[PDB]
């Protein structure tokens, strides 16, 4: 068990009388008053100690990635990688290292919607026997900016307007689009955010990326450039913006519940840890600088090499103490790994340590159960707000005769200490400039777009069309279209149409037809299901419930959790029609003999809002979800204009519906149900 | 005539025409990090980077423990006359006396980023910048609170807020913990009925009635007191959404109420509220069938008519949400001479709590020195030092009594220096105890008086809310416990909810059953006194010259006071919003322009510009949500594609004379309750 180290700090209050924070049994339900109908007394210590705790419960949210969720896990190494890295969690076969991952959005505040369109976070803590190792990544391999100094500018621009604080968890506003049109480096991550990567189905159906180039140092000192990758065993799956908008309102904790449910149900999510190895001498050899966070390395130039697997088997016991309080830092490095001269990475090392003081009100944030390592801490650090420990060592300085030299210095040769790569050199003038090798901002965005399916590319343009239509400034819209035209003239002309402006001037400078693998979401098929969310639209009258229960049993057999929807909570009913919605499910199936409730008199029930069952079916189909009807249920599809056999849509008997709807999920989303330009 | 934000001028910072500087002055370049070479590592000696990033890393302060999600506006309070006969207050001390105000509206369970249109109790908190100190009426949009003793506040909040294990759900009461508390604490049943009604999901902050909840005292110069109940009556009228609309709006626009207020002030149509009071004699505190020290019960208008004292209008929007709205620290303990507290156990514990919490949110005691918190009256006290002391105090003898400071600052009381004083008649009698009065024992009469005072359809919205919320409880015993409590209020309410849950509800308990009705509790009975600031959506098309006909409809409507948005495939000559960007939740009236029927049927519906079947959905949504729908000329085919009658109540068909005047009529009604199914058919 990964949570074993937290068992000593775990409190049970069952079978116990109410006490104050300083001990002693009490009754915290009545205030001390001066008489029967009298004023409350200052001498009521019980009231004050209870309310003081409550009044001071909240800590500041993270400056970015405020909205998110975590889970505990176990990382297992596939073999001894001592040849490539001196890391401890990697230099052994089948070595089990405890982990904790916190996935998140960006612009969104603490209460923002899980299904908002943003870059997603993928922060992973490795509780190594040689210290805490963090890979604070994102679901997109590229970042918006090239210099960390520009981070406040990017965040201030994407986040709500400073005058009214509108909008929440969105980039559809003047300020955000002014920055992208003024900082062309931001164009690659935009294309990724405008794609399926911006609105994924779940945290489990996400690929993770360390973004930066790092170094892997061997015992001897030989280094190799490295790129961290987290490949999902569940496969990449994404929603559609029209679905995503409804889900943000119907269930703002969509991803948060998706993860929680998976772990509890037994189907724990997995990720393979892959790397891209690059020689120090081939840092600019691939047509771009590897110190550039706006560019990613294609799989064709460097194949991915799997090092191990990380699975999340335990959910937290207290969201605050664990998920909210966890303080990640990319500066949480161990012997075997080292930084690169990536200007974005360089500034992050400072920022993450600094911010911790605001969020936690002191320096002992690493003493918190969720942050503390398993390796042990022996240093000269003393005092500070909320000191949890009592240091036996009175000679808290170095060098020293009195402490016989303890704690001792460790480096490369002795005590397995951390060391910077010996080959690393500083050369040239001290300056506040950026390398000329960082000047290309249009080639890489087009490589991604050219590597997506025709309907996927539309989704990218249908996100930009949506977002840009919110810009009130006419000049910002033109500035955006000028930048988009530099990537692709096709992309620019398609967006231009929705905006009412006409500015097509093909600039063939960065135009190319090159395609890269592993960037598409829907192109590959779903491996296991294991997804799942199947909604069964049934009714309380006509014995449809009994037929729906039979479908529920047979479908769950392949490792699923099917929810039966009816007018009220009968014998086999899990959700009602007023509580249920199409956003909650991936597959919508209408049970046999489900009325007359789709268009007849049965549609007008005081139990659910007018025309609800019909809406769940309508929504599913338009969102590309595989829809199904058993026997008589064909009239449900006909009431809106849906043909018997087309894409995912399958009719017939009981077993005839089960087989096919399962195949639909492998495709997940039916792209043929979406209008592409030129038709 | 005057700017309500005049006092914040002193602190405004213009950066137009200025070069980038550090926090300690000096012109700088904050766009490139200092590196050791061309492709080198960043240097620690880069003070520019560190000072820029340090400020950014320390931008966030903790959100409010409750009422985290909300938005404010500056305003001017005007008195209708000289109320010296009823109160010694300065702001009520003269006719047409203008007192600067600042109101913050909010939810409760929702966090900083939560949706504005969620089902919660709404906050309504007013700061009066009196020439006699800051006076706060920290109230809600419901006249009654859930609990009777302030000591139980953490219990109520912990129960309604997200589960501690997973932090699910956000801004909702549809979960085991919240419904276990209501079934275990029957005092919570009145506010529940209010939260389950239209009061729980209002149309806007401007279409809300505000209540001070507690009973207070109004002290005259002489010392004579009168029990009082604060009320804020909206000049805009009470208007509420429907749950099915509210759920879609939370996703489509989570800043719905935040924008609604912002737009109103900018457009010129500033919101107004009349300040009304309920006067009660000290001796008649238990005379009305309930204790007036009870926050779970309200006083009916039939026993005590409302008396208007003045009017408050919000004419100025903030310049910086953080510095103003986020940083404002309200306290019901912000009292002035003329007003006094009552022995209300909920009020008593609030006075402590609100002052305490500021130390967490602001990390020090000088939170009152912040521009938004500072009074206009002037500050003279021996308070010194403290985190972030903004002032240089001139008096070196910071104590009392003192010979050296000549007795300054001097003590003020009732007779000298117009100081605050507690009501002289106020007495303490009896044993010191941890109990509650027997007069607080009734928790079922008042919930039933509210329910009996709602229209038949309104009553269904209460029923359905409970049906929706309770269906989320996973525990079978909690659902039974809830139905047992509901049965104590009304057997009809209990049996209707029971149906949705699958479990029957025994057994009629006629103890607190009555057919009494009270006025001014219904949201949907009375029609809106004005139609301004009401959004209307015009569904038009780029083909067939429909745009030109839509612009004509937009012109005649905008001159009435309404805010008109023309929806089409792309942003043409007169297009404000596209079909992919627009939704029915954004508007109060949905009108289909002549020649727009083309995007309802055939290939017109299948466009790469908007999602499949969008125009139809906006029209479908508007009708099912009870919004007045309209069609000009041939646009009758649009209504026919879903099954809507042109002569139905709320539906308008004809010309660009009949629609324009016919729609604006339906807006006065706001929501057509006839389209909603009631039990018994
Ligand atoms: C490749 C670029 C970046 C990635 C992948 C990234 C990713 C993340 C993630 C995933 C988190 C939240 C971690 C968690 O779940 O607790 C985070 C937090 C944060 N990031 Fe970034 N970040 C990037 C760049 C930056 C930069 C350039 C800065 C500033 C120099 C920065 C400053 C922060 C800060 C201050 C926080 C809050 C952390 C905390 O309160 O613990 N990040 N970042
Ligand atoms: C009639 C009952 C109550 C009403 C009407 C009420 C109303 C409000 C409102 C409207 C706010 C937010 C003010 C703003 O816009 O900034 C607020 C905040 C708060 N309330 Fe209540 N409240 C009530 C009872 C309580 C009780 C019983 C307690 C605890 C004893 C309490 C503790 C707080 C605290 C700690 C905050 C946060 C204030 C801040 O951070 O400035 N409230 N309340």
């Amino acid at each position: 068990d990964a949570r074993q180290r937290l068992k000593e700090v775990e409190v049970d209050d069952n079978g116990q009388f109410m006490t104050t924070d300083f001990g002693g049994n009490i009754e915290e339900q009545f205030s001390l008053k001066a008489g029967g109908r009298g004023s409350t007394l200052l001498e009521d210590f019980i009231f004050r100690q209870k309310l003081q705790h409550f009044d001071h419960e909240r800590i500041p949210e993270r400056v970015v990635h405020a909205r998110g969720a975590g889970a505990h896990g176990i990382f297992t190494s596939y073999g001894d990688w001592s040849n490539i890295t001196a890391a401890s969690f990697l230099g052994a076969k089948d070595k089990q290292t405890p982990v904790f991952v916190r996935f998140s959005t960006v612009a969104g505040s603490r209460g923002s919607a899980d299904t908002a369109r943003d870059v997603h976070g993928f922060a992973t803590r490795f509780y190594t026997d040689e210290g805490n190792f963090d890979i604070v990544g994102n679901n997109i391999p590229v970042f918006f900016i090239q210099d960390a100094i520009r981070f406040p500018d990017l965040i201030h621009s994407v986040k709500p307007s400073p005058d009214n604080e509108v909008p929440q968890a969105a980039t559809a506003h003047d300020s955000a689009w002014d920055f992208f049109s003024s900082q062309p480096s931001a164009l690659h991550t935009l294309f990724w955010a405008m794609s399926g990567n911006g609105i994924p189905r779940s945290y489990r159906h996400m690929d993770g990326f360390g973004i930066h180039t790092f170094r892997l140092v061997t015992e001897d000192g030989k280094s190799k450039l490295v790129k961290w990758h987290w490949k999902t065993k569940q496969g990449k799956a994404a929603l559609v913006w029209e679905e995503a908008q409804v889900l943000a309102g119907k269930n703002a904790d969509f991803h948060r519940q998706d993860l929680w449910d998976a772990i509890e149900s037994g189907n724990a999510p997995s990720w393979e840890l892959a790397v891209q190895l690059i020689d120090e001498d081939k840092a600019q050899a691939y047509g771009f600088d590897l110190l550039d966070p706006t560019k990613f390395l294609p799989e064709e130039f460097a194949p991915l090499q799997v090092l191990g697997e990380m699975t999340l088997n335990r959910n937290p016991m207290n969201y605050f103490a664990e998920t909210e309080q966890i303080s990640f830092q990319p500066g949480h490095i161990v012997r075997g790994v080292d930084f690169t001269e990536d200007p974005l990475l360089q500034g992050r090392l400072y920022s993450y340590l600094d911010t911790q003081l605001n969020r936690h009100r002191g320096p002992n944030f690493e003493q918190l159960p969720i942050n503390r390592p398993v390796s042990g801490v022996h240093n000269n650090h003393r005092d500070g707000q909320g000191q949890a420990w009592i240091h036996k060592n009175i000679h808290h300085y170095s060098p020293s005769y009195l402490n016989k030299g303890y704690p001792a210095q460790a480096n490369q040769t002795v005590g397995r200490g951390f060391f910077t790569t010996p080959g690393r050199t500083a050369s040239g003038v001290l300056n506040r400039e950026l390398s000329a090798t960082f000047d290309d901002h249009y080639t890489q965005p087009r490589l991604f777009f050219n590597s997506l399916t025709p309907v996927e590319q539309q989704f990218v343009i249908n996100a930009i069309r949506f977002e840009a239509s919110h810009v009130t400034n006419e000049q910002v819209k033109k500035n955006v279209l000028e930048q988009l035209n530099k990537i692709s003239n096709d992309v620019a002309k398609r967006v231009a149409v929705a905006l009412g402006l006409e500015a097509p001037q093909p600039d063939p400078t960065y135009y190319h037809n090159n395609v890269t693998r592993g960037v598409s979401i829907f192109n590959e098929s779903l491996p296991t299901i294991a997804t799942l969310r199947v909604g069964v639209l049934s009714t309380t009258k006509g014995g449809s419930l009994d037929k729906a229960k039979a479908l529920k049993e047979q479908l769950e057999k392949d490792g699923l959790k099917v929810t039966v929807i009816a007018e009220y909570l009968a014998s086999g009913v899990d959700q009602t029609y007023s509580a249920a919605d199409a956003t909650a499910f991936d597959a919508v199936v209408v049970a046999e003999g489900a009325e007359r409730v789709f268009s007849g008199k049965g549609a007008m029930s005081p139990l659910f809002p007018a025309g609800r069952p019909s809406q769940i079916l309508t929504d599913g189909y338009r969102w590309g979800k595989p829809v199904a009807a058993v026997g008589s249920a064909k009239k449900a599809l006909q009431s809106i204009g849906v043909e018997e056999k087309e894409a995912g849509v399958y009719a017939g008997a009981q077993d005839e519906v089960i087989k096919g709807v399962e195949e639909g999920l492998k495709v997940f989303k039916f792209l043929e149900r979406f209008a592409v330009d030129g038709d």
